[PDB]
């Protein structure tokens, strides 16, 4: 691998630790860096970091190194986990990304439904709030994600949403829709029509799950679709079929999810539009409730 000064650590730098994401975003553990921002050489941070496995082909590698440099592209934005570092160098590839201590939102949610202190109202939209802002950053950057849901963005320490793994331009045409998740769940749950049918990914079918992942905050982590297999789910979508309103959610936030399921694609709102919408809808979101 070529060198990178902008991003390289010395990899006596890491101390690593344990596994992250229940394998769902590949080899990702837990590490300590000592001396990340070279101002501070004696302070350590925690991180995450990515790697190959054993059993990993020639691509993965190329997948890992994309994915890194992809990351470089983008930039920082306070709501996607950011690249942090690198080691490149004297041993297999070391990916140093932001640590989320809080694992991922549809967690997050689920621990916090009533019988961990339950979620005002406020708090719910605010989490809308962040995924929005960080999903507008990434369309303002030209990127797709692909795979939005409450699963791939991780809650930080003092409760900050961020997309994760909005780097990897995953194989299109090649994945199994009848593969499940982590959890149990499927994927094709959250995917645009024009998305599934006819494999279109834009970030108009990144809005369509975003409505998605809206519904998911507003069940607290509900499952969408819950017992529909992968052909039932199609011939629901042929036919305009739409998820419910939740229970505890205004018309106001359910026409938000609607919109964003628009069957016309130009017709659903921006990440921009979202973001205006719901900054104002926080603060009249009571947090007594
Ligand atoms: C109450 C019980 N809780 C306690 C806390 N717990 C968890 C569970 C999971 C995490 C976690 O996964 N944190 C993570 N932080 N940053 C992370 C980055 C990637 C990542 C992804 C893609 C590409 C990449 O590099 C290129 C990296 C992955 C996972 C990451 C933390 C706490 C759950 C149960």
């Amino acid at each position: 691998l070529p060198e990178d000064p902008r991003w390289e650590l010395p990899r006596d730098r890491l101390v690593l630790g344990k596994p992250l994401g229940e394998g769902a975003f590949g080899q990702v553990v837990l590490a300590e860096a000592i001396g990340l921002d070279k101002d501070k050489p004696n302070r350590v941070t925690k991180v995450a970091v990515k790697m190959l496995k054993s059993d990993a082909t020639e691509k993965d590698l190329s997948d890992l190194i994309s994915e890194m440099e992809m990351m470089k592209m983008i930039g920082k934005h306070k709501n996607i986990i950011n690249l942090l570092g690198a080691c490149t160098q004297d041993g297999p590839l070391y990916v140093i990304v932001e640590y989320a201590s809080k694992g991922n939102l549809r967690e997050y949610l689920q621990a916090r439904r009533p019988p961990e202190e339950q979620l005002s109202s406020k708090d719910l939209v605010s989490c809308a709030y962040q995924v929005a802002r960080g999903m507008e950053y990434l369309a303002s950057k030209k990127c797709i994600h692909r795979d939005l849901a409450a699963r791939n963005v991780l809650v930080t320490e003092d409760n900050v949403m961020k997309i994760a793994d909005f780097g990897l331009a995953r194989d299109i045409h090649h994945i199994d829709y009848y593969k499940k998740t982590t959890n149990g769940r499927l994927p094709v749950k959250w995917m645009a029509p024009e998305a599934l049918f006819d494999r279109i990914y834009t970030h108009q079918s990144d809005v369509w799950s975003f409505g998605v992942l809206l519904w998911e905050i507003f069940t607290l982590g509900g499952s969408p679709y819950p017992g529909v297999p992968v052909e039932e789910l199609f011939k629901l979508l042929k036919e305009g079929h739409r998820m419910d309103k939740p229970s505890n959610c205004t018309n106001e936030l359910y026409m938000m999810m609607r919109d964003c399921w628009h069957a016309v694609p130009s017709q659903r709102p921006t990440f921009k539009q979202l973001v205006e919408d719901l900054d104002r809808i926080v603060a009249l979101t009571s947090n007594q409730e």
